[PDB]
């Protein structure tokens, strides 16, 4: 199984990668690139493409990260609609979408106290708002979990148990 | 005296400004303004004349932030050279711009002790290439600090004193 992992900062995004890997013991890798997110669509279609063969690992950050924080930053490759459908093609039957997210006003509360000098206030409700637009707009099934309301814990053991079950699980 | 502070995050801009305002009695005030910084360039320049005017105040991060992650951001306007100057003109007379950086290393090192997630991991180069090249092309005097050699408390101790010794100061 390719578990996706998917969402804002402050949502313990790598500690639920952490506790999935020593658990299903998968490698864990990192598909977001700032660097090849600038050098050109080209390179940046072909990264994600090379992702979408690994199998039984997890990936911190996928195609769908990208289909948003590339409405922020200048200078920043995002996949075609054909480019998205093709990789999404490619993981249907291997990929389990997992989007950490939880409310603006709890991010930003989490933001304050870890420290951040350049939080916007409001920035991050488009962030969320945008994530979940992404996330609609998607080709596969999508899992998501409120990390203001589960713990790091009880959301990797639910994703853990999924997985698991996937032998009896038929992509259609 | 106008305290004018500019530099990346995990500098402790924020604690530098602290102390200052409990010292010499200033007031403080954020220049940066996202929101605005996106509305458009008429309302920005409009936003920093008006704290321009403002004195006996420290302003975390001003014109210069601006000049710099407006390189960085989509839909980000940014002060035109002529409007610079103008503002730099306004307050000549009663600027102290202060750079507190810190060696890309060292911010990292910072940056990975706070827990980012989005860290690039060179974006930071460019950020710190970028802003010593803004205070090189200033209309004022500039006075940077490394935050990686002296402490929050040395570098306030130094500002300080230069803001009590300004009367006899004359700027030509």
């Amino acid at each position: 199984t390719l578990i996706i992992l998917e969402g804002p900062d402050c949502c313990f995004k790598s500690t639920v990668a952490a506790k999935l890997s020593k658990e299903l013991k998968y490698p864990i890798i990192k598909g977001s690139s700032f660097e090849l997110a600038k050098s050109g669509n080209e390179k940046l279609f072909e990264h994600f493409n090379k992702l979408a063969d690994e199998d039984n690992v997890i990936i911190d950050r996928f195609v769908y990260s990208n289909l948003v924080y590339a409405k922020k930053f200048k200078d920043y490759s995002i996949l075609t609609e054909r480019q998205l459908r093709f990789i999404e093609d490619k993981i249907k039957a291997k990929a389990k979408v997992v989007y950490l997210h939880a409310d603006p006003s709890v991010i930003k509360k989490r933001l304050r106290v870890r420290g951040d000098e350049y939080i916007e206030g409001k920035d991050i409700d488009s962030i969320l708002e945008l994530y979940r637009e992404v996330m609609s707009n998607a080709g596969l099934h999508t899992y998501s979990w409120d990390t203001g309301q589960w713990s790091s814990d009880e959301i990797a053991k639910d994703i853990i148990f999924l997985v698991e079950l996937e032998h009896h699980h038929h992509h259609h």
